[PDB]
């Protein structure tokens, strides 16, 4: 019901690769961003684009592909080469269909995790499994940006954590039937799956370069909420008369991070409001899921009420798995953002969320 | 999409009054609770009842009516006359269908606000409006329990607050189009509607007696979560082998209270977990609505960013309206619970009222 595949999880299973003949002009630009950004012929091709109606995007996978197409074009139109020459107005020809499509899918008109990671992938050979070697991305921004490395390693973590999500029904079924051994194995499988997701995340070092990420890709994943370059926001010509502020990319847009926090009862001020705001950037069905988990019986309260050492240890195994992921996430933010920048605000938020996870330990 | 009527709001519009011929034995008992409890024939009628399948309850209104029927019978079977003679096991021929129906509707197998208030009403004359004089309840527990007074005055507050809910789309539409004057009128209409709901709540004194409420009705609205009488819970024979703990009645089961807290950005520990637990006791469509409001742009953050005195004052008008309702609620809990008892719930209400007071801007 909440669009969560057993294998792929929150990611879009088998994303669509081609749009109908009607949107060939949109597809041409998005597929040639590395060439158009470098030559500078991008903004002219976006400005000389005719206004296409979103009526031919009938199914969810085509609507999601068109959002990925328009989203990547919008970030390339706004940032350009990334040397201060920025655009504060998105042309009517592209801003009104992108906002109509974003309204239909209940997502903000900005490139989001659901678009550039969850719907931006394919299998090279459909016979082989979901491994980096047998996978590729549909869209990139520049040659050498490490977008194949960044988006695929992010996606591989989502697929690794999807194994823990399919265990969630078993957790609540065991609490209803008072099956201690069934509940204990379920909590251990969630912990084992979250530990395996950390090992998958180690592959970032193999396929992403810190200099290329910080000074090339990171520009195209940046938004216009609190950014001094677009202090007031971006004007979506034809749709809104005032500039609108929408946030850029962040690990908080992944529903997997917030999924196990809500499952384990891990509930301050500036950090709490930011994570609640990040749900607006997730697909509507995934927010309805994160919220249905909140209204399910508390796993934390049940384990504490039983006064069982085994269940308390198995609960702390899942908590320690989340702190290990957030600690290693901070280590990667140091390598890919702090070190290249000095050649900070994000770290404080991550340190705060990690301390709240550590405080949720029972032992 | 979230089952919120424009006129009646979260309440069930036009609740069904009769069940199919198949459930006449269930209906007979529920409609005669005052007679069967007083004579003591109730438990014998529940125990000599045959097991009826819930397959003939096809539509939502019939399923909700059957949950109100079985819910009132279950509270009467558990508590009885209310003099310590309590039942710790609900018979298989009523516990299984009630749990099957509760699972289908995604509600706990215990009498809940959605049942005894939202689906427990009718219009005497369909031509006249929704006023206490033109309304009545479908089920009562005892003669003189003031259930018509308690459930109808609770419902009339829900209908009064429903006028504020229909302006919620206007609040978000104004924020998206930067219309300061339409947003200010919208916040003032929410405040005016929540102030009118407080005036409709004053009618409780006219139709409910403190002694009758505390020593008669209150026992049938009590549950088995933390209750020393059913320390372990209630055994739903045939459905679960272990006793289960489900909470009784409270104002927290109303979605209207949490609706405007989420709309205005009003969020400690024991109080926060209790309100999140009370969502489980609300209908599934209503808890999905309270959660969709959380993922909408913050009204509190907008009024603060604009730095406008008018919007700040109109926001505080809605906050002060919530503070007035919670202060008058505490005031009624003193009259109908604290005074009759001397012849804990207060701490929770004082805590949730201080959090509302703290969210004022001025
Ligand atoms: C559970 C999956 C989370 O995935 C991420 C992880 C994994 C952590 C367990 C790490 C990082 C990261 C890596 C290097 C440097 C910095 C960051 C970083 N983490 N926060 N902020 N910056 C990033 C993400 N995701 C992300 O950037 N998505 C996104 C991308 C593009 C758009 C438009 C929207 C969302
Ligand atoms: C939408 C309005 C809120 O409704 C209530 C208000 C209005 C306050 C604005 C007051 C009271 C109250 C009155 C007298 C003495 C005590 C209480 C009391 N307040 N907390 N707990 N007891 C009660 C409720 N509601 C309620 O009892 N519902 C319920 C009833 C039965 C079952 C099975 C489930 C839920």
């Amino acid at each position: 019901e909440y669009h969560i595949d057993e294998e792929v999880g929150f990611a879009l299973p088998n994303p669509q690769e081609n749009l109908p003949d009607f949107y060939n002009d949109w597809m041409f630009i998005a597929k040639h961003l590395p060439d158009l950004i470098e030559s500078g012929q991008l903004r002219e091709r976006v400005e000389k684009l005719n206004m296409l109606s979103i009526d031919h995007l009938t199914d969810h996978k085509s609507q999601r592909l068109a959002r990925l197409v328009l989203g990547c074009i919008t970030m390339a139109y706004v940032w350009g080469k990334g040397h201060g020459d920025v655009r504060k107005v998105l042309p009517r020809n592209i801003a009104v269909p992108y906002c109509q499509l974003s309204k239909k899918l209940e997502l903000p008109p900005i490139l989001v995790y659901a678009d550039c990671v969850l719907a931006n992938w394919k299998k090279k050979d459909p016979n082989k499994p979901l491994t980096y070697e047998n996978m590729d991305v549909l869209f990139s921004f520049r040659d050498g940006d490490c977008s194949k490395g960044f988006f695929l390693v992010s996606l591989l973590v989502e697929i690794a954590a999807a194994s823990a999500i399919k265990v969630i029904p078993t957790v609540f079924k065991a609490m209803q039937m008072q099956e201690r051994d069934t509940l204990l194995k379920a909590l251990l499988e969630i912990a084992s799956c979250l530990e395996k997701a950390l090992q998958v995340f180690h592959q970032i070092h193999d396929h992403v370069n810190p200099k290329a990420f910080f000074s090339v890709l990171r520009i195209y994943l940046s938004g216009w909420k609190g950014n001094p370059q677009l202090s007031d926001g971006l004007v979506y010509e034809g749709f809104w008369e005032d500039p609108k502020e929408f946030a850029g990319g962040s690990a908080g847009q992944s529903s997997v991070f917030q999924c196990f926090d809500v499952l384990l009862g891990i509930q301050g001020g500036h950090a709490a409001q930011f994570l609640q705001d990040m749900r607006r950037y997730m697909p509507p069905a995934h927010r309805n899921f994160l919220c249905s988990l909140e209204s399910n019986p508390s796993v934390r309260e049940f384990v504490l009420s039983k006064g069982d050492a085994g269940l308390r240890e198995a609960y702390d195994a899942c908590v320690k798995a989340l702190v290990s992921l957030r600690s290693y996430h901070l280590q990667i933010v140091t390598k890919y953002i702090l070190i290249p920048a000095s050649q900070t605000d994000l770290m404080n938020f991550l340190k705060t969320v990690r301390s709240t996870t550590e405080k949720s330990l029972l032992k």
